[PDB]
């Protein structure tokens, strides 16, 4: 399994001056060891993200609709990115599940219909405080996996990658262990080797989608089922190379 | 008051290319009398449109988030839009409030912060079929605009349009007629006076944001309180310039 780390700028920066400016320092950065690299900006830094990224990486969008086009005011579709050449979303990201309020029938239908048009996506999951203090965040995250699941057609596995979001450790006063990642990891593997089988476990990359940084990254890596992360605050500063450079202890 | 005329793609064309080939269109078109035109489009497209569109048009987001930047993936924000030079949002519209579930609350702070940075807004309200047909519709639309008012910062309301669409004629099976829309927006001034004063309200463009089309246009512009349009499917069609010249009979 490639080491894959996504850099998710979130709704930053503020301006395309910025994003450029970002991108630039992106550019010139020198990638150690073997890792598959996304980048993931607002929509509207999206083209510019796009042309001037290096294209040895790849460009996310942040979220996507579920249908391709119509009467959806304030919308972006999959065949909207695709006419850019990009071929990454994220979906169901914990600030688009609490803040937007998507539930998981919402992202379901994304997921089917952002493979079922050739997208790549990057899947977010994670409990929230309540289910992580009563000890049930296995059956909490097996539950999104199961709603999941049957968006994913035939073959398409090869395209989907699983983010793990301790989001009872966002905001709430609790921090989250590289014990913890690891073992959330491993919970997401196991329920997909149960559930569609060991092959496909061995291949999809679950990624841990905490607080990474520079400080965090290197044994957060080697965890044996942490195949990469979703990049937060990190993804806009120079520290995001030490953290795609991370794979080298995976 | 200067005719109005807003062109919402909603979420349409489906490509890059579709929207410059339709942006070439718009770029031709022989405007006739006097009118402020506004073009919504998707977010990825927003750049491209803001550099080719005619500049004597200008071009809108079809949305914005509450804040400048931050923790919320997937949305777009207004220093993000500022930044390209655009200067135009839609809030409120239908399609935002029933199907991304946006509330009262939520579309006021939202144009609370566009407002107070600068942005230009068209603020969509209207009346769903139940309230419509219980005679309740000016007391529906009237609780919508007093959420409204507090938003709009002391000599903002220079930058302020209302946009009426009548909800309970889209989807139900039923059909608006002419009067209907006089009525709205006649109902809408009459609460922007009552409530914030005669000049506020004897300046502020109210729009009919219900299906108009080139055989509808003029009509619908003759009423004396519809001082334009948001335009929905026809902003994609040729006939969006009939709709932009009908001004001439307002
Ligand atoms: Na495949
Ligand atoms: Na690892
Ligand atoms: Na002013
Ligand atoms: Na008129």
């Amino acid at each position: 399994r490639t080491f894959f780390v996504g850099g998710n700028w979130k709704a930053n920066p503020k301006t395309v001056e910025e994003a450029e400016k970002l991108i630039e320092m992106l550019n010139g950065a020198k990638v150690e060891g073997n890792v598959e690299v996304v980048v993931a900006a607002p929509f509207g830094f999206l083209p510019t993200l796009q042309q001037k990224l290096r294209k040895d990486w790849k460009v996310s969008a942040e979220n996507v609709f579920t249908k391709p086009n119509g009467a959806f005011t304030g919308e972006v579709t999959v065949p909207m990115i695709k006419s850019f050449g990009i071929e990454w979303t994220i979906l169901g990201h914990s600030e688009r599940r609490d803040i937007l309020k998507e539930d998981d029938e919402f992202l379901a239908a994304k997921a089917k219909f952002a493979l079922e048009n050739g997208m790549k996506i990057i899947y977010c999951c994670g409990e929230h405080l309540s289910e992580r203090e009563a000890g049930k965040a296995s059956e909490f995250v097996s539950a999104q996996i199961e709603k999941m699941i049957p968006a994913i057609p035939a073959g398409k596995w090869d395209d989907v990658v699983i983010a793990y979001e301790p989001i009872w450790a966002i905001g709430t006063g609790k921090v989250a262990s590289t014990q913890d990642a690891q073992e959330m990891c491993k919970v997401i593997r196991d329920i997909l080797a149960a559930k569609v089988g060991a092959d496909i476990a061995n291949k999809v990359r679950i990624l841990y989608g905490g607080s990474v940084k520079p400080n965090n990254c290197n044994e957060l890596a080697a965890c044996p089922d942490v195949d990469g992360f979703l990049v937060g605050g990190a993804s806009l500063e120079p520290g995001f190379i030490n953290i795609v450079n991370s794979n080298v202890h995976s």
